[PDB]
């Protein structure tokens, strides 16, 4: 955890965002329940029959904050991880990773409580930004390697 | 492979999986040819006519189980490799790999085989014991060392 | 970025990759704009009405294609790191990572662009031989070491 000055920060905050993904699908299993939306009729025919294998605009909701997390953390994971080992400013390196886990546990806050616009795609950007900064670092550090 | 006792075995679990998710995907795409049933028009125009752009219950099953996967394979991936370099009992570790293999593997099975409920949801539950024990073991390693 | 030979090149195409994922984010929010095509009511709200909570045709195909990416690069992205501590003869190794970095750039010009069956399908193909080679690599070399 120390073969980098910034790899605590960077596995603290990958890790609180992979549980972080980890509670958004138990919450999509108890809206599938309490709204009696399933996608399988074998799921549906076991809860009261299969005119709840349905879609239900709450459910849709949680996958698609589900699916904004992997287009984003994934990519941090490799990107952060990496990063961590180009030596940053371990200051800096921990901003990175700061801003871009406070931000998507915001981005979650928003998408999932239906908050008004601009909030959600507000969250979106800040969270970009480190990675952004943290793959254009990478790429000239493997490029400048060929 | 061998920076850790436990890594091999998480190498060996980890690309099974990825394999097996790489047969997910070659399933899907001959589900798409029997059912003839094309996401895209270029696609439908090729097989046959426009009316073959048209979803199918087969298909839209068979993305149901590959989005499962990157839900949960894909955060291992990280998991396990971290905790691999956590240096857990190389038992307690494989077992861990092995646990989630093995339920992952049966994840896939009783998706695809339209099993009965609660086959699925039992083998998803096993899966993520591991690598919830993985996620929280990494937690408080990264966290002491900041 | 020197821990192994392949490792630069590995760095080079997979960031260019993350990148290029996040290119594909940005096209998907451009399309949304254009045809007014909003998956929330609180974002179509925001941006005419609520009849702009509608589905478009371009905008589904934007999402398959960043769904296809995760469905490939992601596991390359651990793939091809490991394989870079394979010790792979480096001109093989950057010829696997340059086969899938060309083969997967091309996919999502094929795949956004609409062009005819089978260009986007083949792209796909050349893509994975790589990862294939890769997947078996690592899978004889962490199994001979349990
Ligand atoms: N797949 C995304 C691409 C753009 C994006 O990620 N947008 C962010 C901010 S909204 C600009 C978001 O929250 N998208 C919400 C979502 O992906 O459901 C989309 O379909 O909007
Ligand atoms: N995205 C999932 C979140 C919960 C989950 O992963 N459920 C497991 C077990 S069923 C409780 C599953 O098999 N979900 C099936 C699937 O995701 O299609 C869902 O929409 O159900
Ligand atoms: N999820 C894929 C599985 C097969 C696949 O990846 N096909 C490639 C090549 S087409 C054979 C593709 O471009 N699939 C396009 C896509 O996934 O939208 C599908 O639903 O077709
Ligand atoms: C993990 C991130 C936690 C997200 C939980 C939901 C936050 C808002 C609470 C929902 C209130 C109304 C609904 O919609
Ligand atoms: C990789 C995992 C293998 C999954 C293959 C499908 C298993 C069940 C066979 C399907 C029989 C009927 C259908 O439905
Ligand atoms: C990143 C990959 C770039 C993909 C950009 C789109 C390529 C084709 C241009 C689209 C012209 C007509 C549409 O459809």
């Amino acid at each position: 955890v120390m073969s980098s000055p910034a790899l605590p920060a960077f596995l603290l905050c990958s890790t609180l965002l992979v549980i972080k993904m980890y509670v958004v699908a138990i919450i999509t299993g108890q809206v599938r329940l309490r709204k009696k939306a399933f996608a399988n009729p074998e799921d549906a025919l076991r809860h009261g029959g299969p005119q709840y294998c349905r879609s239900d605009p709450d459910v849709e909701r949680c996958l698609r904050a589900h699916r904004n997390d992997m287009e984003t953390i994934y990519p941090f994971l490799f990107l952060g991880f990496v990063y961590s080992f180009l030596g940053p400013n371990p200051f800096v390196a921990w901003m990175h990773f700061l801003v871009f886990l406070v931000g998507r546990v915001a981005h979650t806050v928003a998408y999932l409580g239906k908050l008004r616009a601009p909030i959600r795609s507000v969250t979106y950007t800040l969270a970009q930004l480190p990675c952004a900064s943290m793959a254009l670092q990478i790429l000239w550090e493997a490029a400048r390697h060929l």
